[PDB]
């Protein structure tokens, strides 16, 4: 049923506090939207994941790189699910008594470890799984096909896969909100405790996905900067290189004067232990040039310069100095760039 006074008879909510009314709407608010949660993961696992692995379009794994632990957040949430239905099923009033200790089963101890490595891992893998559904449509036809017919299901609402995944993550952003409006309407004091801490568990829970979001959005956008990297004009490190052996720490457009006269345009990276010097010519990322375009930090000194806001960047060899002016589009972010390439710097210095 949909309605919690509808459960109940009108005769038995008589007898109810007002306040005691609406802690058990919004007690049926957590439930229901848990329904219609899972019925969603139903969505996403029947109409694409089951079918198309029926008829093996992908491989073992883009499977796994487009739907990941899809089966685990759909049993997760039906169990949930099942131990919500339960919890009215205690007594035919359907009024529901107390429940700070099931939102403690549910959401601290083996269940909170539970979800949120489960929801980490489905919502981590998100950018990845978004980037490979594009990368099989662009790449081949059957799976084109496939997701469009997927799609054209009434079932989907008129949205597309690259629309109903990220559900997962705006589910577990709700669940705070819904234990605080429980808390918010539960008088006795060792009963509403018990909500408000398992909603700071809630919490706990979303920052611990929303961290393991980040990290992962953060490898992603490398692993297609490393997919752009062109290597044409290549004396071994180099052409070989993998941006993706090493975390991004920042980004952005830079200018490159390598004489009064010339200019390159760069888009620049950041990296643990390299600055990379790149060009965006249309689609691809070029490393070009004795000059190098990887900076190698260990042997870094960065200065600003007294006539742009600009810097020296300065690699040092057992020869001697190659000198970068490299100018940033305003003083602010220099700012940034200069604080970060030596604290980079400092650190592998540092290791020695």
């Amino acid at each position: 049923p949909p309605n919690w006074q509808q459960l109940v008879s009108r005769e038995v909510l008589l007898g109810l506090k007002p306040c005691e009314i609406k802690r058990q709407e919004v007690i049926n608010e957590l439930f229901y939207t848990e329904r219609a949660h899972v019925r969603t993961l139903k969505v996403l696992d029947q109409v694409f994941y089951q079918r198309v692995s029926r008829e093996g379009i992908l491989s073992p794994s883009e499977l796994r790189k487009i739907f990941s632990n899809l089966e685990d957040i759909l049993q997760l949430h039906i169990g949930l699910n099942e131990q919500m239905k339960a919890v009215r099923k205690r007594n035919e009033t359907s009024v529901i008594d107390q429940i700070g200790e099931d939102l403690l089963t549910w959401f601290s101890g083996p269940g909170e470890e539970k979800l949120k490595h489960a929801a980490a891992t489905f919502c981590s893998n998100q950018p990845f799984a978004l980037e490979m559904i594009k990368s099989r449509q662009k790449k081949d036809s059957r799976f084109q096909t496939f997701v469009q017919d997927a799609e054209s299901n009434p079932l989907c609402r008129r949205l597309q896969l690259k629309d109903i995944i990220p559900t997962q993550m705006q589910r577990l952003t709700k669940y705070p909100l819904l234990l605080d409006n429980i808390a918010k309407y539960t008088e006795w004091p060792t009963e509403r405790e018990k909500v408000k801490k398992a909603a700071d568990h809630c919490r706990q829970i979303l920052n611990f996905v929303n961290q393991a979001v980040k990290e992962a959005e953060n490898k992603q956008r490398l692993e297609d900067y490393q997919r752009r990297l062109d290597t044409s004009s290549l004396v071994e490190e180099l052409r070989n290189l993998d941006l993706t052996k090493r975390k991004m720490i920042h980004e952005g457009p830079l200018v490159w004067k390598v004489n009064r006269d010339k200019t390159i345009d760069l888009y620049t990276l950041l990296l643990e232990d390299i600055l990379v010097l790149l060009q965006k010519q249309d689609d691809r990322l070029v490393l070009r040039c004795t000059f190098s375009p990887v900076i190698k930090l260990s042997t870094v000194l960065v200065r600003q310069v007294a006539t742009n806001k600009a810097l020296f960047v300065i690699s040092m060899s057992d020869n001697g100095a190659q000198i970068y002016e490299l100018v940033a589009q305003t003083v602010s972010e220099k700012t940034v760039w200069q604080d970060l390439i030596c604290r980079m710097a400092a650190s592998v210095k540092e290791q020695s």
